């Protein structure tokens, strides 16, 4: 008797969210399907699930056009992760796909050959188009910030792929450091661009704000480890997640390693909340306050989407 | 009869520079030796060569303390590149070393284990200490900017390491895209921090300024391919550089592939100069003008250090 479909992980600290606006969900679903099919030929598609995800994560988006900025980038990240993630060879594939986000600058001879490569597969078409919309809408600081969060993500994938090539199981803290980079982070950190305002770059760069962002990404990324745990038991080979690493390294039974992972998640989510409360008091400028709230909304919305997806993918029977 | 020791690559576009201030060289040499030996135990050391390098590249540094910011980071990058760069496994080593530059944020349990890892080897001690000095001196925007340039560098190393694991020879444009990231870039882009002023983040993020920075890094990085070419013929196995890739892909004789590489360098260095002249006219704010000049100085100084090092490492006999 594993928990009831639609129920949250027992013991996981989280915040309920409202039903996502069904009119916006349907509209995002139609436009993303058409972008996928007609603009970037993403396949030779679940628009509805990505719609719910993005509307739930960005309740402050002024329009569906703002929602679409985040939606195309999220679908494009999924095209890379499913189409590129043998990990041998990964570092070359990802660097070329990264040039769709952070452009190559070269001679009159070599530039057009790179430009042609941007049409060459689903992942680079997805990125090049999705980034194109984002760069027209956001400020240059917002675009640079996203490119850095994507470089972090790609470094994260490549640590994970390197350990996979040797079946290495890292220490728990090492897994968690990899998962700080291989992480949802580039999705909530665009909450200002999606919300139609700007967190100024000098405030984004403060060390306290960097710690807030990191804790939130780390917590909401361990949510994915906990909800997708059962599905990864069947995975082609051994895929790492926080419960599996704790069990292997701290030699614990699965159930206890899982329950400890829930407790790790909770402490990260509580520290994210305390850090954001402290910075809201230290620096109560409106864009700071809005950005903190929009990261918390993205985090709560990401939890709800995982939860509402337990209708597809069960929780383990540990309670 | 290969060119005379101390002479530049024939046909390479470059700018002469003054002798580096010998008093500053000697002082940087003593302080870096002592940092290497007493603060970070970098080995169980050529202070003079790194001194000349940094003084020649940063003629505007107000003090030796400012020079030292760049010097410790450069020596720390060299400790990673020589101590970590089998490429299997690289993506895990580099991500953990990256956490010395972009800190891990985690639970009260796992944080101190990571903190201990920062003492564990020369490369992470070098980074953690060097970044520590830089973060105290620079603005938070300057520190974030350096972390992004280091994430680029690490992505670049990992593309190169992935192609090395299969002996892949990329197309020329693909090599040049990898070398845009695996690149000197994080050294000239700290020229403002070293110069004791700040290029504001919103101006750094402009697309035209990003193209200027990229072209300069690309040109001055191909300078390293051209000067170190002969030494890489003897390398343990086949190391890629622009002449070797052009020869292999464009099936050319070595000499002609080399001469074409010189011409690629020239066009990149000319376009960097035109792009910087255009932005100096479009946006003649003093920190912009100073930053453009300081990137050009770093580029000229990097060329001179390579040239003055032909006393150690010969040019090929192609002229």
């Amino acid at each position: 008797a594993p928990p009831a479909a639609g129920r949250a992980v027992p013991g996981l600290y989280h915040h309920p969210v409202p039903e996502p606006d069904p009119v916006r969900v349907e509209e995002v679903s139609r436009r993303i399907k058409r972008w996928a099919e007609d603009e970037v030929q993403l396949y030779p598609f679940d628009g509805f699930s990505v719609g719910r995800y993005m509307v739930g994560c960005h309740p402050d988006a002024p329009t569906v056009d703002h929602l679409m900025l985040a939606t195309r980038l999220m679908v494009a990240e999924n095209a890379v992760d499913d189409c590129y993630c043998s990990p041998v060879g990964l570092g070359g594939r990802l660097l070329l796909a990264h040039t769709a986000i952070d452009h190559f600058h070269s001679t009159a001879e070599y530039t057009p050959t790179w430009q042609a490569s941007l049409a060459a597969d689903a992942p680079r078409r997805a990125y090049d188009s999705a980034m194109g919309y984002f760069v027209r809408a956001a400020t240059p600081s917002q675009s640079d910030r996203y490119r850095h969060d994507m470089a972090r993500l790609h470094l994260g994938y490549l640590a994970e792929g390197a350990w996979a090539q040797t079946g290495h199981v890292p220490e728990v803290w090492e897994y968690l450091a990899m998962r700080q980079f291989n992480n949802f982070r580039p999705c909530p950190t665009i909450t200002d661009t999606v919300g139609g305002y700007e967190l100024p770059a000098d405030l984004h760069a403060r060390p306290d704000m960097q710690r807030v962002i990191a804790l939130a990404g780390n917590a909401t990324t361990i949510v994915n480890d906990l909800y997708s745990y059962t599905k990864e038991l069947n995975s082609p080979g051994r895929h790492l997640n926080l419960p599996v690493v704790i069990a292997e390294r701290e030699q614990l039974c699965e159930r206890d390693a899982y329950l400890k992972a829930v407790e790790v998640h909770n402490e990260l989510q509580h520290s994210f909340e305390a850090a954001a409360a402290d910075l809201a008091e230290a620096c109560p400028l409106p864009p700071v306050l809005r950005f903190l709230r929009g990261v918390a909304a993205w985090v709560d919305g990401n939890h709800d989407w995982h939860r509402t997806n337990t209708y597809r993918y069960s929780l383990p029977d540990f309670w």
